[PDB]
């Protein structure tokens, strides 16, 4: 499922994900935007370390999911790689808890540092009702 803008907004909301250690809904609109354009199919072979990033917000199967094809990996949100594929984005969510759960937080992702970090990212939620 590709979501709209401020569809995704407001089902993050209800979701909880607002504040979530610290983190504010308009820096997870600009994480999702950027990982996969909203995307809940997208996929990401890593080719240098046979790791693959799974759905709208482009978790790795090495630490977060299990494929069972990638080397020396943890499922630390035990879950199968497919769960983050599905249209109904609950286990996505539940599963991005938990990685900022870690020291990291939302620097975790890389691109959130690129694109988000230090940004005017209310453009994000503008209009959206949240
Ligand atoms: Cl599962
Ligand atoms: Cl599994
Ligand atoms: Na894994």
């Amino acid at each position: 499922k590709v979501f709209e803008r401020c569809e995704l907004a407001r089902t993050l909301k209800r979701l909880g994900m607002d504040g979530y250690r610290g983190i504010s809904l308009a820096n997870w609109m600009c994480l999702a935007k950027w990982e996969s354009g909203y995307n809940t199919r997208a996929t990401n072979y890593n080719a240098g370390d046979r790791s693959t990033d799974f759905g709208i917000f482009q978790i790795n199967s090495r630490y977060w999911c299990n494929d069972g094809k990638t080397p020396g990996a943890v499922n630390a949100c035990h879950l199968s790689c497919s769960a983050l594929l599905q249209d109904n984005i609950a286990d996505a969510v539940a599963c991005a808890k938990r990685v900022v759960r870690d020291p990291q937080g939302i620097r975790a992702w890389v691109a959130w540092r690129n694109r988000c970090q230090n940004r005017d990212v209310r453009q994000y939620v503008q209009g959206c009702g949240v």
